[PDB]
């Protein structure tokens, strides 16, 4: 996983 | 946003 703009599961705005 | 799953940008794991 990791740090920047995408699609998946963590924590995004 | 937030702790999910879905599109943006944050940490996804």
């Amino acid at each position: 996983x990791x740090v920047x703009x995408x699609x998946x599961v963590x924590x995004f705005d």
